[PDB]
């Protein structure tokens, strides 16, 4: 089973900004080093291992950022977002991870800006 998140979703957020996004709907832009992005209520409904999608786009190259639950009680791990060529050539990177069963509050975290993303998708 999977969950979508739309990254224009979150609760809360520092320095990042919404705009229209060719896959419709919006996107998170204009991220920066320590831009954040926070969902609360996110259901994990089973223990074990989970695929954790990211549709993202770039212009340049090193945009990295981590996941993590809880505010950091949980370090998920970092994704790099591949340099697309384009602030709307979108492709999805991933990560594999393990979580105990539980609903939680699920954090993005830049660590180096200029990257976009459009959501969010976890399947179990
Ligand atoms: N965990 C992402 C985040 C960072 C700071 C504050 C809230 N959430
Ligand atoms: N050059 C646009 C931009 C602004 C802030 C973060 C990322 N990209
Ligand atoms: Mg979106």
């Amino acid at each position: 089973n999977t969950l979508k998140i739309e990254a224009e979703s979150y609760l809360y957020s520092n320095d990042v900004q919404k705009e229209p996004c060719s896959e419709g709907g919006e996107n998170v832009g204009y991220i920066n080093n320590g831009s954040w992005m926070s969902y609360p209520g996110i259901n994990f409904p089973s223990s074990g291992n989970y695929l954790i999608e990211y549709r993202v786009a770039s212009a340049v190259d090193g945009g990295r950022f981590s996941s993590d639950l809880e505010a950091g009680e949980t370090v998920l791990g970092e994704l790099s977002v591949p340099n697309t060529g384009g602030w709307q050539n979108w492709t999805t990177v991933s990560q594999t991870v393990n979580v105990s069963a539980g609903t939680y509050q699920f954090g993005l975290y830049s660590i180096s800006g200029g990257w976009n993303i459009n959501w969010i998708r976890i399947t179990k």
